[PDB]
């Protein structure tokens, strides 16, 4: 069935949602990132993050203390619940999650941690 997703982050530092729907039927999903755009990954790289609403700005800041070298996100973060590589133009990765991991009674953001891009690049994924 859908129990998957196809995310866009472009040279405009934007995504082409900021609302994921998960159903609840659902045991695993997967988010299918890719990279219109011709800007290359030092400049506009993208990953997809996911986490809860109150650990994203955590996230964000230490992805970005962590450098463009471990694409800007924390080794072995236990905040992050699924994540994509940075990806620049052209390229393309995917990532699977358990649905359990959608802790009852939490709101899940997702957002790229490249610096800056969060101020736009987020969205929230909810379970229904
Ligand atoms: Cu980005």
């Amino acid at each position: 069935a859908q129990c998957s997703v196809d995310i866009q982050g472009n040279d405009q530092m934007q995504f082409n949602t900021n609302a994921i729907t998960v159903d609840k039927s659902c045991k695993q999903f997967t988010v299918n990132l890719s990279h219109p755009g011709n800007l290359p990954k030092n400049v506009m790289g993208h990953n997809w993050v996911l986490s809860t609403a109150a650990d994203m700005q955590g996230v964000v800041t230490d992805g970005m203390a962590s450098g463009l070298d471990k694409d800007y996100l924390k080794p072995d973060d236990s905040r992050v619940i699924a994540q994509t590589k940075l990806i620049g133009s052209g390229e393309k990765d995917s990532v699977t999650f358990d649905v359990s991991k959608l802790k009852e009674g939490e709101q899940y953001m997702f957002f790229c941690t490249f610096p800056g891009h969060s101020a736009l690049m987020w969205g929230h994924l909810t379970l229904k």
